[PDB]
């Protein structure tokens, strides 16, 4: 019967706290039928396991375990937030090295399982990682996609939105690049339910211009913010995984920005970096490529150089 | 790759008022990514589907279209809500040989166009169309399904619902039998929230038992009553089948009151009749077996010697 | 005080519109409590207790047949009692309307006027001037249900979630309105710049694309008798942001204070909407074209008006 | 009147547990306004940005860092704030409740107080006492969670679909609390009817099941330190049956007024809640050995409240 294969399945690698609050975000809106989960502490995965199947009689249900990465076999998706955190006195290439190391020791398992899915990317440097990913598990550009600028996206337009006091799903604002400090936002095509902000401010000029730079500046350092108050941040990007984990296994078409492979847009090439994107059932579908005024070219070109000189180094 | 196979497509036939909700309920409910819809009458398939089209934007996405038999090939889901109603002076042998010859016309191109999935009936007389159904397609009994007495369940739940002011969903009772005039109340195992409903009385004995039995009368003559005040009944057995179809699309192994082949449960055999069964992304897994007091198996056996005894004379 | 949680929408007329409405709300799981009005009883009685029968799948609701004095404390009255262009229905509808307004003022309603009848623009503002509410909570469906179509169309000729699709109608709900192509998008790219990228999408098409949406009632009446899912979930929609005060964007029939060089009508715009009706108007920079378009519609609506 | 369509939840206490209510809530669109309130003003900061970085992804919402004083219009209080057997966190608990219930009352909080904090049946009778309120608006989540784990591990047993499992856990929420096994099914069809089908199942698999159903926080707690995500969904359960007034049928802590032949107690029966709190408390007809443990659980109980 064909619809044997109504049966989805999640292996989510690394049970940190964003791992785990994807897990939970999940089960709560009902994605996916199947979550095992994979950590080297087989005891917390166990744990997180049977905790979150207690909240399955007031949801739709799942199978959730504490999993191998021979579990990936027949999975439609391998979700990676293990990544290392840089010490202090470590260079960004050697955080690169420390995490290839890692990720290497996590592809291989997953790939020689069988598994024929989806990579979804969101450990750090989630840019670098998702190239990482794909280049050691030789899937298409399109089945390899990271969380990118998603999360930082959805920063930006909440804060918009508690501005000029409108629901958020009413905002549609961008950051693109590689997700980190070299991000910029778009705001030549950010606007509040059709109207742009540029257009906005006319109508509002009590809205100044530097609020609105203070305003982004203060979303690129939002992680940074958020770890001085809490110790970590994770209930932004797992929401934004499970986002992007309904708009796969749902068959969407979504537009959502991710870090995917630029094969000329914006003059880049043979990076992944973030930009809005077409994505269904069979990963990236479209790249869309904003036309960007010439500050905010630049911006992208800055940042994809440094993200590229840093992979070269890296292989 | 493998997660090409998440997107999930039903192909309704028959654009009635039944057909026609059910459509509209799985839009609202965002299940399912495709449907297609069958019906001799092409310009009202057409009307339909692009009146439901303009709902999308406030829903999920969906690929809704006027359809074809052929276009089952992939589907995984095939809902059948065409059967012709009763005319005055024909008897049920006449009504059943009368819609034999169109559900031939359904079944057998849609098998012949490659269909491999699950068959939901929902056409009256459902539990004899179900039966032929599973004759007429080839496929494995638990293949093929019928709504049968999932309604009248539901009937039930709300009118005792409203007596004990609960709400519906902690209120569990079934109707049983061959949906129709011969179906009958199990409430020996009735509860509401663990109480059975003879517990209950004990405690709340301003409830007489003729109101009861008034309820389940009320019950099982609910159709009429909707027909004679509004002409046709359907948001009911739309929701059923919304339903059913999310059960067997989100692999629930959800219980339900379904029509189901009777493999010597209750003493049956050779029939579909209604009974509360496991369902999941397979059609039928397992078959629960209430046990009944004297006088409801009687009912049961009552129910299922006549409706047996038409579908002998129809073959 | 969470005696006040309990959600009450009397829905008055129970056509195919106000039945399907019925229904999406139910499905949705969208207020507590459902009261239908209709000059036939029968049919009323009818439809709340089909609808009972969906309830144990889904959340719970007291559904029922009923009287305009029943809207003495209800948070939503739903107006989609018309007679079956647009305009042609006017002096039918408007009998209906003063026939309806009045003895629902005088059960005590204090709420939110929603208003789907056509001509809904002219129906919203009789409805206003009828019940002396303030302009702000009396609202009408306008172009919100072109403007799904709108993106329906577009969504599906570029091959994306209409959700991911921004693009408006606006103006009177009929004949006289228009596409807002200059901030029309997906995803942010323009419609302009999407047409540069992907040359293969010829201008004719985007016309004939807003042509075909301005005649769709037209052609489902065609094919099959009646219009109904689309505005049924669009009033879903706009319930669901008054009763959840989500302060959304919609297009939307409101009072015309300024706005666009216009006064003293409803007409279709965007528009913010929570719990407390209308806050913001949003007033789109129009192009010469897109302004002159609204323009002649507000002007052609204000003479009938009168 | 639409003006009250605005909900809105104080959570006291912003650990794992309330962080985790937090975003459940968050995710299933629950309540339009939550403040947090704890000890720790840095931490509840934290929490309420990194949430609201979820809301473009669902409903809208107000979330902030609040004070007690913030409490004046909630429609909700709940009370999460335990330090980290349950029985042996009672003094040290009380001590913060005490410093939580006193300010909420005093900001002329009116709504319902639903606790959480262990021991909970005790905190939520103290919780009682302290506030003033009516015994039916406040409400413990007692054994809601014990039967979500029991109905999930029945679920895996035979398995089936969780919410086709219906089974409780009684009496004080800890190691006195029982199994209610005379009533339990699967969709209808008894425990015992259910053993006799399928004798694969041997008694002592069943009184296994249910230890580890009792010892599962330990189990939990051993394994990752702390238990969250069963009782912040079961929190939000609940505060949905009352945000949308449901009258569904719930375990709770519930006061006992001779129920059981129980008196002046909060302890874990099944119950009806709605917008106005508990409604009803159904009494379950125990066989001789379950209603000796409800006898045992609630003497035990009633012992340590003194």
């Amino acid at each position: 019967s064909i619809t044997d294969k109504d049966h989805q399945k999640v292996i989510l690698v690394g049970d940190g706290a964003v791992g785990s609050s994807y897990a939970y975000a999940m089960v709560l809106q009902g994605i996916a039928q199947e979550i095992g989960i994979v950590d080297i502490f087989k005891d917390k995965t166990k744990g997180d396991a049977i905790d979150l199947e207690d909240a399955l009689p007031f949801t739709s249900p799942k199978k959730i375990y504490s999993a191998e990465y021979s579990d990936a076999k027949d999975a439609d998706l391998v979700v990676i937030t293990a990544g290392a955190p840089q010490k202090p006195g470590e260079t960004r290439l050697d955080l690169v090295n420390k995490n290839l190391k890692i990720l290497k020791s996590i592809v291989d398992p997953i790939v020689d399982s069988g598994f024929n899915g989806i990579f979804l990317v969101a450990a750090n440097p989630v840019d670098i990682l998702t190239y990482a990913t794909w280049k050691l598990s030789g899937f298409p550009k399109n089945r390899v996609v990271g969380s990118g600028t998603s999360l930082d996206t959805a920063r930006f337009r909440q804060s918009i939105a508690k501005m000029v006091n409108v629901d958020a799903r009413s905002v549609h604002a961008y950051i693109m690049g590689e997700h980190g400090d070299t991000e910029f936002p778009v705001w030549s095509h950010a606007n509040i339910g059709g109207v742009t902000i540029a257009e906005w401010v006319k109508a509002h000029p009590e809205i100044k211009e530097d609020k609105l730079v203070k305003m982004f500046e203060d979303v690129r350092n939002k992680a940074y913010e958020i770890i001085k108050l809490k110790g970590a941040t994770f209930y932004g990007i797992a929401t934004a995984l499970a986002r992007i984990s309904k708009a796969i296994l749902n068959d969407e078409n979504a537009v959502l920005p991710l870090s995917v492979y630029m094969d000329g847009q914006y003059g880049l090439n043979d990076i992944y970096i973030g930009t809005p994107a077409v994505i269904n059932r069979n990963g990236i579908q479209n790249i869309l490529e904003i036309p960007l005024t010439d500050h905010e070219e630049e911006s992208m070109q800055k940042s994809a150089s440094q993200l590229k000189k840093v992979l070269t180094d890296a292989f």
